[PDB]
Parts: structure tokens; C-alpha cells; sequence
């Protein structure tokens, strides 16, 4: 190679734990030999988190929001334990809420799948791609506790200062029970549309939405409204070009045209088994320029020990290399650059090649031939393992010079 | 047979399409040769209910209230397509629906282990009965939509007087949204712990209670407040005697926990949709069961649908292989259940005998195409490594013949 590929602007973020080492042997052995990048890095690791007041990862949530891309490490959420554990000033909120609070959007969770690997159906050769709702909730639900007899009833106040409306969702002649509430604003329905939509058209698939309209009167009712609304007035045309089409189905029968299906759909679905490391979650803002990608799982504490007190670890570093991958794949739209393009898909596939070739770590080794029966020369540790991702990249992109 | 053991009272419901084929089977050649009912026999299939105007399924409901179990075969539950297959008058409800809704309870789906199956990856050696909540969760789940900008909120005022709490669901700013209102009474959540006790009663396995704090906390605070106090005023001596007990760890704790234990459990979740490891793959070998909490009632149900696909070859003359393992497991859970109210030794021998011989004789090599695609590979399955749908139900006839026969002797 003459020259390193121009990466562009993408804000990268630390994190901590095995994950961390993970996240540099990533950068060194893999993207930075074949790419340069105007880096936007952040330290979200605990103890800068702390040390910051958590002022960096806001700093990372507006980073995102101007530059479009980012790419996250797994962060620890922190607890009463933890705050043993390094002393902390205060029980930090969650990092990933606080980028997904700050910047908005829609998370897109997706397995990624080799040929020889068990699978839940065998029929899914193509991953399914499956994204609901934002912020990682509905921001909050009410409940209290209703504890003897008396009426429970919600109602809306017209801010116009109109008729009051209330409902009665019941009157408790006699018994304690309990109460709910939930919403669902209108904007992060358009949101969620958009975002959904868009997934569609950037990954080619068809798009399907899942409610429980029969039994919900109209809040899941809204929601297939909403929709069909944007569809027809957005998208048809667009759907209409790459084969792609869109069709609400009640929730049921969805669940069993999953396993009817072989893969390959998104399924947006109002509401973990996969090896649990091979899952990459994707928040996809309205706007359809700024993502977030990063792993689906957690900084591996337990591999952590086995690293801190000098033990061999083997852990598997595909959910982290995939957030780079979609991250960089991004940006190579964005900025129309013919050569990232090339790069990220190239990057997926070795991984999932070089897995196909038998090449993997202990917790997939383990998906194969049963944890019990699971053999040192079966599986790889977690260093030589990225040394055979990286001459097989390496000799890939060789390769592919014609 | 001189003098079949003379089985109780119990109902029937005949079903639609290929499993009403096997539920004749099953009384044909597994069922009636060695019981004898009382036989309160419903025609639940799709023309019939059309032609009662549905009367027919309440029908049925009033049976299982009254006579304590009930037996169901698959049935249709009409679509847009349905209503233009047969003609139907009117789109009507899930008979399923239907039958819940006169016997309330709460439905148990019990997964059937066979040791030449993969079921899901090894390590489990015995079922785990997964129940959930006992009316759905309409009924008086209120919601509506938010014309624009205002503020919904929940005000709780006691019979008492004596205060008032208001709580502020959301604050529409922009304008335009839905909101919603849901409940649940201790009654309903007290009925879940004496039917979830109760199963755990009737096997001997231990209940676990997964809850999710970190949502609703509050809500779901109430389940494991309503559960711990009847197992302690009620059930804990009970379960002390036998190796039983009651706990409760949470949801990705037990996830984590199950895939290492040998199976053996009664589950009590509180989610809103299902099919972890249980709806996985085949559905011919999963059961599923109405608890009411008195107890005394029940009624089994095969956990797949009528299987359409099937019944269609069988109408072009095609041979099949669907499964019965499911609607046979309906008859013998509901058996051995009648011969627990009447003591019928002679019964609870024989349904426990047909539960023997249906997973000896899959263990044994001898399944259906649907076992068999799982142990080889769907391409890979030749016409010789599986069973015809009458060719299997032959071989459990004369299994069961045997199995009966040797313990006569
Ligand atoms: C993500 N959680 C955070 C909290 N705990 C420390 C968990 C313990 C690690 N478990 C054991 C192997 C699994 C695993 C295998 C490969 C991976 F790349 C990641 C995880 C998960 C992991
Ligand atoms: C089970 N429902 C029935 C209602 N639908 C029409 C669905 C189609 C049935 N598919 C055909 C082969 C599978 C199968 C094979 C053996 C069985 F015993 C059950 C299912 C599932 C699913």
C-alpha cells in the first residue's frame, strides 16, 4: 500500500476493564496500520469519568453531534460496589444513557453470524437486525403502589386551557393493587420512523413493523398510523428502487415468521442468547447523518481479573472490531470515500472469515463443542488471536490491490 | 381388553385441520383401547363454531368449570383469509381466548425433553415449566391519544379521603402523543401465587420468581411482596418437607443461571412476550396448561397451531410427518390431573405410562421428519432416518402395548 487511507472525522471513546485492551490492540493491529484519521478520542474510563465529573462524556455527546460518527468501548455503569472499587466522588449515571439522552436516536442491535456457528433457527443465514424504541427506555414510567381501596385515574390537562379530560383506569372497591403509567410524545414516533426507515435503505433489507394494536386501542394503533403517514408521504419512492418494501404485521405472527424467515429484514418492535459477543448495537439519529456504534455487552470484569493477576484470557474482540467497522462504513458514505467503503466491508470480512476457518476464542469454541468439552488447542487466547485477524487482513487487502 | 381402567369424567375439544387427524389417532389407537370416560366431547372445529354462532366453545368453558379437566386439539382462530376460506359470518375469537376468559387461571408451557433431541445446547435433564400472568393484561388497560400540548398525569385518591397523589406521567411540549393506564389488583397477583405454588405443589420441582427491578421497580416490588408472605404463611412447610423451596432471583440473573442447571423448576415470569428456550425450534414438543387456582381445574392443549402446511398435503395425497408428541402430552397431563381428584391409581399408572413410552420410543430412534431434521440437518435427513405420521402413531400403539403388557405380568 502507497499511502494510508484518509479516514476522515469520527470521535472514538475509551473505555475501561478487558474491553480497554481490547479497544488499543484494535486501533494498533487493525485500523490505524491502514487508515489516518482526524481522531476525535475521549477517556471515558472510570476514573476520568470521576476525575472530569463526568464532564467528558458530555463533551463526547456534542462531539458526535457535529462530527456524525462515533465509536464507542464498553463502559462501566458503576454501583455501590464500585464505588468501593475506585473511590468514586458519586455515583456517575450511565455513560451510554448520557450520549443517548444528549444525542437521540434509535438503537439498532444486530448478531453477526458465521456459517459454523449454532444459531437459534438454522434457517437465518443473513442477521436480523433488530431495533426498538430510544434512549434504551421510554423515558420512565410512573408506578406507584395503590395500597387500599380508592379510585386510580389518569388524565390530561389542555395546556389552552380547554375542557380537562380524565379516564379511570380503575376504581378499587376493596384490596390494594397497583398502578402504571406510560407515554409515548409524538416526535419520537417520527423519530423512530425516520431512523427505521433509513437502516432500510442503508442496509438494502425490507422493514417491518410489530405492534399490539387488536389489544391497545390507540397507542400501538398510533404508532402503524404514523408510519404508513410517513411512508406514503417519504421513502416509497426510495423503497421502490432497491426492492425494498415496507408492511406492518400483527406481532404474533411475526414472532413466528422469524423462525419462518431466513434472515435478513429489519424488525422495528415496541416492546440475551448470541454468544454474547458477537452483538453490536447502532444508534441512528433522525437526521440520518449521526451514528453511534459500540458493542452490546460490558467491559468483561471477570476477563479483567484473569488479565489483572497475569492469566492467559481469551476474549473475543468481533462486537467491539464491528463498531469501528460500521462506524468507519458510515463515514465512507458520508464523505462519498470510495476507499473507507472498501476498507470496513473488508474488515467484516475477515473477522467472520477468519472465524469460518476455525480460527476463534474459547467463548465461541464453546458454541461449538460444548463448554465441557472444550480444548486448549481448540480456541485462541485473545492476543494471537488479533495477530491472525491482522495478517489475515493484512494478506486479504493484498489481495484485493487489482 | 377385560375391564380398561375405567377413567374419570373429563372433557374433550376436537380441533381443526391435520392435528384433528392425530387427536383421532391419538383416542384410536392410544387413548380409548385402555380408558374408558365419561366423555363430554366438544366439536371445537371451525365450521362447527361458525354454525353455532361460537356457542359451541362456551360451551366447552362451562364443561372444564364444572367437570375440572378438559383436553383441547389445536384450532383454527379465522383471519381475513379464513373467513374467505370457509365462509365465515364473522371473524370469530380465539377459542383459546374464549375458554381463558370463562376459567381465568394462569397457562404453564411445559417443554418435553427427549435425550436424542438437541434442545437448545445439552445440559438441561429435566423440563422447566415457564408461567406468566393470569388475565393477559386488558380488560381495563385505558389509553387514548394526546391531541396536543398539555399535561397527562395519574391522581390516586384513597376511599379514605384521607389524601391524594398525583403523578406526572409526561408534560406534552411539542403536542400530540398517547398515553396509557395500567393495574393490576392483589387478588389477581395472589391468584398467580397459589396456581404458581400449586404446580410447583403438584411436581416436585421449586419455584423461582424472576422480577425486573431496574424498569418498574415499584410494580413489580408488589410481586415478590404478594409471593414470599403466602409461601410463608401457606406453602413454605409444605415445600420444606419435600426437596422443594421458593426463591426468587432476577431476570439476567437467571438466564444466566438456567444454562447450567439440570432443569427442573417451575418459573414464574413477569414480561410481556414467552419463547426464551421454551418456543424454541419444534413446537410438537412443547405442552401447555390452564391452572386454575383452586386447582381442581385444568385444561391441556397441545402448544402448536393446527399445523396448516401438513393438512394441505394430506389433502393432495402426500404422506406426512407431523409430530403428535405435543397433543399426546395434552391427554396424559390432563389424565394424570383427573386420576389425581379421584385417586384413579389404576389412571395416573397409565398416563404416566404413555408419557414413558412416547420418549422411549423417539430415544429408542424411532421420530417423525420434524425430530429428525434436528439431529441430522434438514437436506441431510433421508426418507429412512424418520417415521410416517401413522407409521409413528403405530409404533407407540405397539410400544405402548408392550409397556402396558409387561407391568400387567
Ligand atoms: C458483558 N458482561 C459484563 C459483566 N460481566 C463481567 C460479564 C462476564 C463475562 N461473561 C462470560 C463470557 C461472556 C463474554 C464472552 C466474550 C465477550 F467478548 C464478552 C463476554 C460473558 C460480561
Ligand atoms: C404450528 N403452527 C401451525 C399453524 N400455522 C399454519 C404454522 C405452520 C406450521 N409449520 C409447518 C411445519 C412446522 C410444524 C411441524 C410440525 C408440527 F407439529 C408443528 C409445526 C410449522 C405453525
Amino acid at each position: 500500500m502507497s499511502k494510508k487511507i484518509s479516514g476522515g472525522s469520527v470521535v472514538e471513546m475509551q473505555g475501561d476493564e478487558m474491553t480497554r485492551i481490547i479497544w488499543e490492540l484494535i486501533k494498533e493491529k487493525l485500523i490505524f496500520p491502514y487508515v489516518e484519521l482526524d481522531l476525535h478520542s475521549y477517556d471515558l474510563g472510570i476514573e476520568n469519568r470521576d476525575a472530569t465529573n463526568d464532564q467528558v462524556t458530555k463533551d463526547a455527546a456534542e462531539a458526535i453531534k457535529k462530527h456524525n460518527v462515533g465509536v464507542k468501548c464498553a463502559t462501566i455503569t458503576p454501583d455501590e460496589k464500585r464505588v468501593e472499587e475506585f473511590k468514586l466522588k458519586q455515583m456517575w449515571k450511565s455513560p451510554n444513557g448520557t450520549i443517548r439522552n444528549i444525542l437521540g436516536g434509535t438503537v439498532f442491535r444486530e448478531a453477526i453470524i458465521c456459517k459454523n456457528i449454532p444459531r437459534l433457527v438454522s434457517g437465518w443465514v443473513k442477521p436480523i437486525i433488530i431495533g426498538h424504541h430510544a434512549y434504551g427506555d421510554q423515558y420512565r414510567a410512573t408506578d406507584f403502589v395503590v395500597p387500599g381501596p380508592g379510585k386510580v385515574e389518569i388524565t390530561y390537562t389542555p395546556s389552552d386551557g380547554t375542557q380537562k379530560v380524565t379516564y379511570l383506569v380503575h376504581n378499587f372497591e376493596e384490596g390494594g393493587g397497583v398502578a402504571m403509567g406510560m407515554y409515548n410524545q409524538d416526535k419520537s414516533i417520527e423519530d423512530f420512523a425516520h431512523s427505521s426507515f433509513q437502516m432500510a435503505l442503508s442496509k438494502g433489507w425490507p422493514l417491518y413493523l410489530s405492534t399490539k394494536n387488536t389489544i391497545l386501542k390507540k397507542y400501538d394503533g398510533r404508532f402503524k398510523d404514523i408510519f404508513q403517514e410517513i411512508y406514503d408521504k417519504q421513502y416509497k419512492s426510495q423503497f421502490e428502487a432497491q426492492k425494498i418494501w415496507y408492511e406492518h404485521r400483527l406481532i404474533d405472527d411475526m414472532v413466528a415468521q422469524a423462525m419462518k424467515s431466513e434472515g435478513g429484514f429489519i424488525w422495528a418492535c415496541k416492546n440475551g442468547y448470541g454468544s454474547l459477543g458477537m452483538m453490536t448495537s447502532v444508534l441512528v439519529c433522525p437526521d440520518g447523518k449521526t451514528v453511534e456504534a459500540e458493542a452490546a455487552h460490558g467491559t468483561v470484569t471477570r476477563h479483567y481479573r484473569m488479565y489483572q493477576k497475569g492469566q492467559e484470557t481469551s476474549t473475543n474482540p468481533i462486537a467491539s472490531i464491528f463498531a469501528w467497522t460500521r462506524g468507519l462504513a458510515h463515514r465512507a458514505k458520508l464523505d462519498n470515500n470510495k476507499e473507507l467503503a472498501f476498507f470496513a466491508n473488508a474488515l467484516e470480512e475477515v473477522s467472520i472469515e477468519t472465524i469460518e476457518a476455525g480460527f476463534m476464542t474459547k467463548d465461541l469454541a464453546a458454541c461449538i463443542k460444548g463448554l465441557p468439552n472444550v480444548q486448549r488447542s481448540d480456541y485462541l487466547n485473545t492476543f494471537e488471536f488479533m495477530d491472525k485477524l491482522g495478517e489475515n487482513l493484512k494478506i486479504k487487502l493484498a489481495q484485493a490491490k487489482l
